[PDB]
């Protein structure tokens, strides 16, 4: 079963629970059509980093929503599990209440679809996918277990990605909101070189 | 042909020819054994994003050799055409001189093992790959062609990996140099999150 | 992926991480050898049935050891959720502290080996096998989601298999400690027969 | 051949000779529906804890029949030596006449459909089946050959099912007629979480 | 899986649990090996015509032990079974003592390895295979369920393989002991047929 | 290539060549649809045992026609051999005129679907199969080729079969006409036992 | 099964039964060797074109043998056939005596390797090998039913092989005895085409 | 590729460039149904018993078309060295004229087809095929290189072939037109075997 | 993937991005059609041989298009790499302007299908091909990396393909424009070959 | 039956009869080791551009030889008529007295190993192979069958190759003995080009 997560393809259509909002909902990748998604996989309910990424998003949801971002997060944890998690302090590793809805894959279907599996360990990696409002994946981002992702660079990434979307010029490396972009044009790209 | 990139695994072998100092040299992946390595794909020589990044992590590369890391560069372009790229002005798009391997994989075999080929294009997306000294893969970060990579997130990462491996506690999310970290244990976490709350 | 759990064949060999009094340990079945073993998968922590049953041994634990045998429960919930459970109270739908290894089986290997995976839920049903001191299968009860198992008949289950393996004589139906028993072959059996008629 | 016995699926079709009143008629597990129905494999005629299985269930067949139960039993050997069988005296071992039918199964497709054929034997384990009155498998037991089911048991499971059937709450460990039962929602369930602790 | 019953080869092996004078006993085809076998097959115990043949045998036994011929039956029925079926009245369909062995052939295996068992049924026809001194299979003779079995043409064939096994003439039409035999030469046949 | 021959199913159809009173007549299987058929294969034309048997059955054909039951031999010869055969005169190991078609099987096709080829010699053993009237293989008798079969036997089979198929009880051991038969019923099957 | 019989290749190996002077003998193709070998097959026993053949070349054996040459004959008769045709009087379409051995092919084996068996028919057509005196295959002949071969074309054909066997010159069309031979060299053949023309 | 010629079967169709009267024209198998057949292969142009075999015929042609009868030769042979052999006086080894057509089997094809391609040395060997009016192959002829054929045992043939085609006699070993014939049943055939005897 | 390119075939067909006139545009081989088309390979820009032969055809560009001829380059370069080599100065080894197409081939699709890859070095070797008005592949010329081509010879091999196709007579060794041709008949051709003789 | 035939690995090896001084020999490719071999296909003999092709490399053999080069022709007709052809003479198509050696190639194995036979015609195209004196393939030559090729350009190709064999600079397009190389350097190209 290989991944079906190819850059510049339509995202592989996903459903399962979720635990919204302290209840159980069923999510589907489709909901999410005529948004960005960062959607994002983590090892496990009631472990380390897993809470810290979880908790760095949901504080920072607005940053989102103000550009018209959506944040999904999945485990291969049940939808039981994620809200026993969530009924959990935070200053006990839980994560206390949360505005972004969990995913849970229990067959592990979603996580191989994306290629996130890990077939030793029984769950997914540290894989994150900016998925844009057509619904086309155009950014993963793969860690290993021990080091986290970041809110910043994938905000960056969104904005980015939004910004080549409207104007049809292209990012440089680094580029942040305000920062120069290039002309994809064997002429027009002087514009940014020459100055 | 499938991708051979898999975390927590070696990082699939890779050797071709590549302009170091303006000269044709053989390079290999195991050359780099003893360091971290930041080995990127990007798309093709004489565009546009791509010089960005080749020049961003060339202008910057202190910052890596300082912590026992290296970077190679490789698109699927000859190491003729690297070499042109290379003698061509920053002003018209060109690189200018540049400390860092300039890889070339016109066969196409390195960027298929690494996942990152482009079959309807003839060439790759954005693909970096974070392998630490061990010759272990550690991290894929995947760009689709319009968006540019960051060195700022790259060095994070290197530094979150360096200290983990030194140390065995884990990087929380935005870690940087300095930050609160976690020890990986039921109990022993809760010095971190009853700090933190 | 096929069931490999047979009766009258040695049970299928598992191993993984189990929550032991608190603590993470590596089980293997072949720690088990010389003694008898009742292995059960119980669908999901933090459900309902679920910890009843559990617990329903947990507490009846010393009758199960002072007749050389042991329990042992798994599920498809990682080793921390399991530790979470077990550091949740009993008046939440907890399982408090227990005695019994809480088995850990997140790749499904086990569950399937055991023939007892739900492919389309993603978790166990409720299946229990009694293996006993020379590692062979003996009884497998499987039940339906919604309807717990029975700790009595278990007992009657282990004390009627360890009594047919000492004494080469065969347990009725109903059989409980104390009761008559056949002589299996076509004249002792009359014994048997001609008393209760 | 493998087994197509799966709990939560429709039990697989069988139909056979049988002996009901004495008399050899044609039996089909479709004439089952809208009972529930335990249907069970004994390994021989003429053995020893195999009578003593058949005669418990029909000496009680009306604490089956007074819950809108049926009772089945079958074995690989013929419906001449069932009736045979029949005809012979409790006292040498025999059946004496018996309400419940005796179904044939000389091929062996249904005990293989039921995954309950041993291969090296000839002939079928202790494997009970409890089947609902929409022709679902709900719970599959089976004891190698030594030692006898419980009919206490299978009415407690029959009740069980029965019950969870028509209130939709879940019946745990132990569960019989009258006691606790649990709302299967992560809210509903501290009702019986608070009470019982 | 198809039948291994192939006339002037070895008969197929095979072993099972055998009722041996009300006892359970292990038989091997290779403990025949020395003496001919009758070896027969029958559907079911506690039936119809399978006791008559059965007795039949049983009852004549010695005119077969006389020419250094065991005989032994086999049906798909377990060892208990065949025990409670000689533990029955012949009144009743039951065969009383016998001194023939029952095997029982619950798996099937000899059955099919013999090619006599109907995949529709689960039991075996009427099949009967002499088998000589030697291991080698010698006669196959098969009926239908409704149809018995003749312990005289039985006879007649043991008689007649062990005769040709012997004096190296063959037995024509109808031979029974005493009957003119062939010399089976292009020229000493000429005596045969020059009589008639 | 293997057998198509099995009790209680459609005898194998065969269509070829025979010696009909001395002509060459196609002949076919369906040819004898509505009366029973003794059909039997024999080696080899200008041999021993083979003609005895034929010689046997076609003496008495008359007790088989007169239970509505037809006889047709078979050997893998051409029909020019079979024809030569018969004008060989008895005395010699010839068939002088037969009522019984000779079919021939040059190709073996017949006797590789009646499973009685003998592949390391080129011709069949002593096989013979008993067809009922409406094309159903009922008997199956396979003798090595030292061996001649029995007309006797093969009558009794005839009438067994015939029997069984009007009455619908079945024959004992030993049956004869006018023997005792036996219901096939666990309580019928008392008046024969109860008797004995 | 495909013909094994190639010009120029050593003839398939045969051994079978013959009539021999009356008696049934075993024969092989290489009893033969050291002679020339006329190895032919006829359809059937007791038919028509057949005996003339057998009794064309049988009547003139001596000048075969004469030329260090034999005959066999071969249908898929039985020997025991063979044996009453020559035992029936030529008059009456029988053969009489004869010297020529009568191979028996019933397994069809050797009609088979030699490529003469109709597989409509069940026997062979009339198919006539010349074979040398060190096993090779020289000439092949083959006959629909209707047609006998010719005695004296074989003896031509015979006298030439063995002509070029010893002079290494080749026999033009029509070559007998005491014919033009040719030189086979671009240059020895002008002697041959400058006498003739 | 294997044989497809098969007597008493249609001839394997072929079709190719010949030279006739000097010129290259297309020639198809078909062009002679109504008409008997002589097709034979020779070995290779400017050769040396090719050209006898080629001239026999030849010089004879009239012996074969008053009995509605026609020859082609064929060989590996392109048209153009055909044509060339053909403008090559006799003297030299060549053809002068001539009325029979020469065949071109370039591809091999053809040679295949009729099974005569001799695989090692690129041509075939001296096959001769009698085909009748109906496209049906009659007789096989196939001799090894150094022995050439014979017109009249071709032609005995053909009148063989034609004689029982129109009669239903059939032709006894060495028969020519006026010889005795049999019919062929086993009452008829004695009007043929008593006669002679 | 093997080659599809066969001389008197259809040439393969192949569409990809070409730089014409500084400019990308979508180029089909079917553009083609009604004229005849030089098509060439070379192995990589920015060295050697490659670009003097681009060179030479395209400063004598007029002779080729004169006579109703088209030429197109083609290597596995970017049009970007192609474009920067074109924008190079011609005394620096670049092309300076150039009216002859730079097809890309980036995916290798193109010079698999012309059989011209080098799998080994990622590159084609130097393959030219001459296909006509009808879109017929006509010749095909490889040569090894350090040889370049000849527009002379090309030149001559497009006026031979020109001349055949008009008149049918056919183009001697060495044949220049206004050189003997040769009627390709056995008696036509002696107008030729007495002549020069 | 695929080609064999690839150019810089060693040519394909072959052996069969030849006509050699009007005599049949064995003729094998490595008895040509230590030389270049100009090894050429024909279609057929008593043909029409075949002959002009075989005459005028033969006519021409001492521009070869005085090289270190030999030539070999090969068609599929026998030896046979090989020598019948030779023994015409060249006022009738024929080639008269020759001093290259004609191989015959009956089987079409050489052909197809060579991938110049012609499935539907039975014979070859016009096909010329130049083969090193180490034995490797340098450069393939394909005519379709209406136009015949040049000795002066398989002159200049053997001439090409065996100065960049020597030097190991490379040649031009046009390259002919005189013209200038290339030295194959990113930098040393520049005397080339410069000038």
């Amino acid at each position: 079963h290989l991944s079906k997560a190819k850059i510049s393809k339509p995202a592989p259509y996903w459903e399962g629970t979720a635990v919204i909002d302290g209840e159980f909902k069923e999510l589907k990748l489709t909901d999410y059509r005529g948004k960005y998604l960062v959607f994002f996989f983590y090892p496990l309910d009631f472990t380390f980093v897993c809470p810290t990424e979880i908790i760095a998003f949901g504080d920072r949801l607005e940053e989102f929503r103000s550009i018209n971002t959506e944040v999904v997060a999945c485990s291969v944890d049940s939808q039981f599990t994620h809200l026993a998690w969530i009924n959990t302090p935070r200053r006990q590793g839980g994560l206390g209440p949360i505005r972004i809805p969990l995913l849970s894959d229990l067959t592990h279907q979603i996580s191989k679809d994306y290629g996130v599996y890990l077939e030793d360990s029984g769950h997914t990696l540290r894989g994150l996918f900016i998925i844009d409002d057509k619904g086309i994946l155009r950014q993963i981002t793969l860690n290993d277990l021990p080091v986290g992702r970041s809110v910043d660079e994938t905000l960056r990434l969104v904005q980015a990605f939004q910004y080549t979307d409207k104007h049809g010029e292209v990012c440089p490396a680094g580029w942040k909101p305000g920062s120069e972009t290039i002309i994809p044009d064997p002429a027009g790209k002087l514009k940014y070189f020459d100055k």
